[PDB]
């Protein structure tokens, strides 16, 4: 008949597929907690620090659908935000919530451990508002299951955090748990019917009229859960379709009318060219940053520009507020096959050439590597890279299809994917234990955020754990000051760090040259994601993808000008 | 003629004793990071991530005085917030200096990496204002070196936090050199006069008739910079002193005087008695937090409490705003003498008893440990406690004369310690080499920040960092949840931490009985500070100082209360 409010929160998660919880106890949690383990398929990760948590959480999201992680008042919250606000940049939607001092110690203003000493205990609330979609600081019982339930909804329907505050003393308060059995509404609601249809047949008809139409998808198409409209989009017209770094993955590389990688630019000049030349472009997603674009060099040649939003419509000139792509994506495939009858299939440029042999006592190199990796991915693998070389070498790489990628392109939070690596892994093994976890980051980084492999080990996951060795931060090596000491790092023996934290069932590899690379990478048994590894591959110092040696330029300009 | 707005910087710091900068790079602050080289005396620390160098800027300006961390936009400045909270509650002076985007970014408001992405270069700035005494975001060379002046002076004489965002273009801006000539003002403004007399005279009339008058020393003794006053005025009046936990360190243990650390209820009955019997009591710096007081446990007999604060007096009921301590306990200075002269001094409690010997094979135990490692302590060390048992127990531990306590009991942040250790040991270093700073944290909260034993290898600091390895949480295990998975954690090899760092010139040590105790720490080479060491120390799981055990159930019942 009743049930903890605590209880309460648990069997929401599980109900929308959330059944790992982030983060790490404090005294005003610690009751919340052990609500987890009285729901039958719920974990608590156990985390080594809340920022590293926080990171997991955005992984977790990204893979599973959204995520939740709990973090103590003031200490706790706080460590956490640079991790919620990446995940609020780049529309991940994570639930953090906050275990809270009792409504009778807020009440006296009592002088408590994590406060700043000052009776205000609304402070972290208000900074935490700024970097979420929406914010709970729960004071009521009576409205404290709509509210958890409000909370939920928003996180996953907006794909941006959501902070819900939680009282110590409520949480071990009774709810009816009748409540349990109607479900949380999760679906966005309908458009406007007037400016949709409006919408739909303007594109139907620039689509008929089109003879070099392309389709670009970017960031929001995969955060914003669009990637089977996109993919049955693709189909039904037989236009090419390419893909921008961030929303790399959202299309399936291997059909046969993909085109590659468009970064302006930066892209390979036959990508450019097939992109620029269109006389329509179906963008999905648009998320123009900097890293994302070449610094902005977009040269579309034609006006005929249909941007898919979230929340609106764009068609050349003309706005549609709150047309929301979702159902405008869906509702074109009803007659987008019709609309393309006439089209004539253009050509898509020829994807890049496999590396030559080379002698095996070849040293690595980043373009070699990159180029190379595509044979060692299979279908259903999470690809992750490190903001870094690694990010920006990733874009060479060719997915198999179903591939998941993740590359923090617009936050670029170093450090995040150790963490993002702990939270995909887990939602990797609720899906499927044979999805494989990929992880490409570099020596600088990894030192942000290491401690996480701990948590990795501590439940079994098998990561694949590439750390690239080049002595030091080369992204900025090229950015500014090459041989600058703030541009060198400590140097760590990566080999050692599972052992160090009590690994028991792992493999370490060192790779220094193509033969070595081949060697490993091909392995069956290496194959098989049987045990966690860390592979650390040996680069230069100033080695970087032509894509980066030429970003860094543009963005070093940038910073510098006056 | 002409100096860059940058190196201005890192001159000014170097006027007011910094000489040691941390944070991490970005692209936003390589050219400002260049500057630090080209001042004499400074250096750049290179920690391993933002949250981790700020718990050492707090550690460093503990020490030194003031500090400055310098962070990257969003992503660097983000990292970092939790340090800067605790030093905003702790009342350490710490400048954040952020390097943002180029004025011109701004303006034609870019979408650059570590945004939101919406376009607001505000929001990083606006959430940091809620844990800093003031701010400042450059936007124009002209006022710029007053504006940094302003800054440093504010860090200084108020003891807490500012923000200082320096846009990348306006840092290689030229500013006059000759305003480095005049000194930046470092004093605090004369407190009003009639005000100040009120408050001095008062205090020498209740001193007169005080029969069994006491001196309390609490945190913004330390904080607020009058233990040189304070030492004073224990010499002059012969009343008895005691401490508090978070003040411990602030008067000298060893005076004649020195009665021990008050706690409320949760202090010896001794040293209970002989606080709350006083009938006048001179509190200096008071900071009633929960950990600090027992859960508000003070029991003073007496009305006639006066309070002596950094920004405000306060003599039984009457409050003076405004009347600064600094002036107040210097001027008492003049005319105390005389004032106590009556005064016939009263016996202060003893000295807690020295450890029976025992059996070498003994089982370490914490009572037995923190009463024993008065033996090794010396002059000068810097003794830092982690929140947790280490934080608890060091309440029992005698400190040597001119000893300074770090134990940040209000912010309670787990991990602060070992970037506290590191920003430490950069200060000692520079007053002098032959300073040791020690430090007592716990297997749990070394997980959070372990990746800045890095940062002192590579520098070689020569800290000493005794590890309590008691599998886990122990302190909440006391709260809450005894045998709770959430209070346990993966087992680390803590021993091979500095070696997988890359330490080459380190010992490792593990105790786990009074003789091994005794054995290792009377030991002359283990008493010079002559390289890093660590040291696992074994103590049973459910084993806690008795303050502890009793504020563990006081804490749980506030937290549970309706
Ligand atoms: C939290 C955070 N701090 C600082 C930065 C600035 N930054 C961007 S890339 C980078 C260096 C990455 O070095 P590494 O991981 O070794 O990559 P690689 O050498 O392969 O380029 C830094 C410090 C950042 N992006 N995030
Ligand atoms: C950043 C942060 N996260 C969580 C907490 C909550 N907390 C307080 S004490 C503690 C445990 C400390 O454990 P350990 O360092 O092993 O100390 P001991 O076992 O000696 O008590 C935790 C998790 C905190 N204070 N700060
Ligand atoms: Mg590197
Ligand atoms: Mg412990």
């Amino acid at each position: 008949s009743e049930i903890t409010l605590g209880k309460y929160l648990f069997e929401r998660l599980k109900q929308v597929n959330v059944n790992t919880v982030f983060g790490l106890p404090g005294d005003f949690n610690l009751s919340l907690l052990d609500k987890i383990y009285e729901v039958e398929g719920m974990r608590w990760a156990g985390n080594a620090n809340e920022l590293n948590a926080a990171y997991a959480a955005d992984g977790y999201a990204r893979i599973k659908g959204m995520s939740c992680i709990i973090t103590t008042f003031g200490v706790g919250e706080l460590s956490a935000l640079n991790g919620i606000a990446g995940s609020y940049a780049e529309h991940v939607g994570v639930l953090h919530v906050v275990g809270v001092p009792s409504i009778s110690a807020q009440a006296k203003q009592l002088l408590l451990h994590h406060t700043l000493g000052n009776g205000d205990f609304t402070v972290f609330h208000r900074m935490s508002a700024n970097i979420s979609e929406t914010t709970a600081m729960i004071t009521d019982i009576a409205t404290a299951p709509a509210e958890i339930d409000r909370c939920i909804r928003t996180t996953y329907v907006t794909q941006r955090p959501v902070y819900l505050g939680l009282p110590a003393n409520l949480v071990d308060l009774n709810v009816p748990a009748k409540l349990l059995q109607t479900p949380i509404d999760m679906s966005l609601k309908p458009n406007d019917a007037e400016s949709e249809k409006e919408v739909i047949d303007t594109i139907l008809v620039l689509d008929k009229d089109a003879k070099n139409p392309v389709i670009l998808a970017d960031a929001c198409c995969s955060r914003h859960d669009v990637k089977a409209e996109t993919k049955k989009l693709i189909d039904l017209t037989q236009f090419p379709a390419f893909v921008t770094p961030m929303g790399k993955g959202s299309i399936d590389e291997q059909h046969p009318r993909y085109g590659g990688v468009y970064v302006g630019t930066l892209s390979k000049p036959e990508v450019k060219e097939a992109v620029e030349s269109a006389d329509l472009i179906l963008s999905v997603g648009a998320l123009l940053s900097d890293f994302n674009t070449g610094s902005f060099s977009y040269s579309y040649k034609t006006k005929n520009i249909v941007e898919f939003h979230s929340d609106h419509m764009k068609i050349r000139n003309a706005t549609f507020p709150g047309v929301q792509m979702k159902f405008v994506l869906q509702k074109l495939l009803t007659t987008i096959a019709d609309a393309a009858k006439g089209y004539k299939p253009v050509a898509v440029p020829a994807r890049t050439p496999a590396n030559a042999a080379v002698p095996a006592s070849t040293p690595l190199k980043q373009e070699w590597m990159w180029n190379q990796l595509g044979n060692f991915l299979q279908e259903g693998d999470v690809v992750i890279a490190e903001t870094g070389t690694s990010a920006f070498g990733i874009n060479q790489t060719t997915f198999p299809n179903n591939t998941y990628g993740i590359s923090q392109v617009l936050w670029g939070s170093i450090g995040f994917t150790t963490g993002a690596t702990l939270g995909a892994a887990f939602a990797a093994e609720e899906i499927d234990p044979k999805k494989r976890v990929i992880l490409f980051i570099g020596d600088g980084s990894l030192q942000l955020t290491v401690q996480e492999i701990s948590t990795m080990i501590r439940w079994g996951l098998k990561p694949y754990l590439f750390v690239l060795n080049n002595d030091g931060y080369t992204i900025q090596k090229l950015i500014h000051g090459p041989k600058a000491q703030y541009n060198e790092i400590q140097g760590w023996d990566h080999l050692s760090l599972l052992p160090t934290f009590g690994a028991k069932d792992y493999e370490t590899h060192r790779v220094a040259t193509t033969g070595e690379w081949d060697k490993l990478t091909q392995d069956k048994s290496f194959n098989d994601n049987s045990k966690i590894r860390m592979i650390e591959v040996m680069l230069p110092v100033f080695d970087a993808p032509q894509n980066l040696v030429e970003q860094a330029k543009l963005t070093a300009a940038t910073n510098a000008k006056q």
